[PDB]
């Protein structure tokens, strides 16, 4: 599935995203955006053995497991192919695990590179929440 941009917010701010720890909700519709492009099926399959999976682009060593990638930790405790759904909820659930571990959203480099620093607010305004 490819979500619009409004109703990709609205479903975030459904499981809660805006302000999960100090980050407002149009953080994380800019890092899905320059991330998947909205889509829910992206992959990108990395030369070190691991893949990306999914709207956030989640990635296989540490977070999910996909049986094929080496030094699997699996800290959200989940198949890969389950943050391939049109549901985002198994994405939305391990986004904040992976903010829980320490990280903050630098751990997305397409919202290092193409977030941090910009209107952010753009990302929501005009959608009915």
């Amino acid at each position: 599935k490819v979500f619009g941009r409004c109703e990709l917010a609205a479903a975030m701010k459904r499981h809660g995203l805006d302000n999960y720890r100090g980050y407002s909700l149009g953080n994380w519709v800019c890092a899905a955006k320059f991330e998947s492009n909205f889509n829910t099926q992206a992959t990108n399959r990395n030369t070190d053995g691991s893949t990306d999976y999914g709207i956030l682009q989640i990635n296989s060593r540490w977070w999910c497991n996909d049986g094929r990638t080496p030094g699997s930790r699996n800290l959200c405790n989940i198949p890969c192919s389950a943050l391939l759904s049109s549901d985002i909820t198994a994405s939305v659930n391990c986004a904040k695990k992976i903010v829980s571990d320490g990280n903050g959203m630098n751990a997305w480099v397409a919202w290092r590179n193409r977030c941090k620093g910009t209107d952010v607010q753009a990302w929501i305004r005009g959608c009915r929440l």
